[PDB]
């Protein structure tokens, strides 16, 4: 076994060739298992999201996905939450660094934040982190 930092920086390495998803799983059910690991994994997801490199962001935007299927409430909790989605939103909008930031990796982001707004309607901050960048014209 290893440590969730180790764990996440072997899934979202920019040297894959292909997805890691021995790497991608590991992490979820790690996280499901760990009594700290929500709030924990979700600073990482962020930093990793932010990054310059698009192969790096892209397969942390895997893991996120994966982890908000596998992890349940404890997890949709803290994702919901205004410090994680911020960091987010930062990705894909003009006042911070989305104006360099892939369209692929914008496409996914606005995906997936779409999804949770149908898909969970009592994560209330998702809905209301997509209807602001509806508003600004992000999406």
């Amino acid at each position: 076994p290893e440590t969730l930092e180790a764990r996440i920086n072997r899934a979202t390495n920019p040297l894959n060739k292909e997805l890691d998803w021995a790497s991608i799983n590991g992490f979820c059910e790690q996280l499901n298992e760990d009594f700290e690991g929500p709030p924990l994994a979700t600073r990482l997801l962020a930093h990793k999201i932010q990054s310059p490199q698009e192969w790096e962001a892209i397969q942390a935007l895997t893991v996120l996905e994966t982890c908000m299927k596998s992890c349940g409430k404890r997890f949709h909790d803290e994702v919901g939450k205004f410090r994680f989605l911020n960091e987010l939103i930062k990705v894909v909008s003009p006042k911070y660094l989305g104006s360099r930031t892939s369209e692929k990796v914008k496409n996914k982001i606005l995906e997936l934040l779409y999804s949770w707004t149908v898909g969970l309607p009592e994560e209330v901050k998702i809905a209301e982190a997509y209807q602001m960048l509806k508003k600004q014209g992000i999406v």
